[PDB]
């Protein structure tokens, strides 16, 4: 997160860090808690994972220093990618963590409500993107959860300020026009939270942009809402 400030204890506590183990344990992505065996994140995390064998969710976390050898998390059953998924910049990019135990939910780790299909008429002024990622584009992982408040971009707005791209419906663009606060490296797959009648909807999921929070580049997010179907589709299964 470029111009963020540290998250208290408690507060995004969908937020996830998914953990790669080879070759060794890192920090791969973020994600959110949607269900109480998944996590909801982008497909372009998984970019050469071959099995979800070497993947550790952590739930409950504020810095990345409570993760030790004995901390406690979540394996993963199966990695759903979207069927259409080719790359971040085309869309999709959304990806569904099925947990191999079950999620119990407390102060620390719980659940965000996904957008209602009623809810794509609304306008969200209340947006925070959070993560563990660069400040800048030459950093390294944060210790602690970073945030910032992040105002939302139309669709015309954002196809203007990304020429050469075909910004769709299914993208949904944040940022302010002078740049300064966006998200950055390694905060891909994390949450878009914005806050609506006093209820944290995940609006979007962290993809792409053209460098980290520049003047007339916002953040490309995967727009939720279209997915909320899908998200079904993979998650009700009979
Ligand atoms: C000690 O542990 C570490 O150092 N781990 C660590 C550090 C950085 C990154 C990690 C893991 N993940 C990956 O490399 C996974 C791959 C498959 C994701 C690529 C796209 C993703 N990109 C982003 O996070 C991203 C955005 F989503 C939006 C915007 C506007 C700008 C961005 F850079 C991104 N994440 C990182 C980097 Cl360089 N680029």
């Amino acid at each position: 997160i470029v111009g963020g400030t540290a998250s208290v204890r408690g507060e995004w506590p969908w937020q996830v860090t998914l953990h790669t183990t080879s070759p060794t344990q890192r920090h791969l992505c973020g994600g959110s808690i949607i269900g109480n065996q998944w996590i909801l994140t982008a497909a372009h995390c998984f970019y050469g994972v071959e099995s979800p064998k070497i993947l550790r969710v952590y739930s409950g976390i504020l810095n990345q220093s409570e993760i030790k050898e004995d901390t406690s998390f979540f394996g993963v059953q199966e990695i759903i990618i979207h069927d259409q998924y080719k790359m971040a910049e085309s869309g999709y990019d959304i990806a569904l963590l099925k947990l191999e135990t079950t999620v119990g939910y407390g102060d620390s780790q719980r659940p965000i409500c996904l957008p209602s299909k009623g809810d794509r008429n609304v306008i969200y002024t209340d947006c925070w993107v959070t993560g563990w990622g660069y400040r800048k584009l030459r950093d390294k992982i944060q210790n602690t959860l970073q945030k910032a408040k992040i105002p939302l971009v139309t669709n015309e707005e954002c196809q203007k300020r990304y020429r050469g791209h075909k910004i769709t419906h299914k993208m949904i663009c944040a940022g302010y026009r002078e740049g300064g606060k966006d998200a950055c490296k390694g905060d891909s797959g994390g949450p878009l939270s914005c806050k609506h009648n006093e209820v944290w909807h995940l609006v979007g999921i962290t993809s792409w942009g053209e460098g980290c929070a520049q003047r007339e580049r916002p953040g490309v997010y995967t727009n939720v809402v279209e997915y909320v179907d899908w998200i079904l589709e993979k998650t009700q299964a009979v």
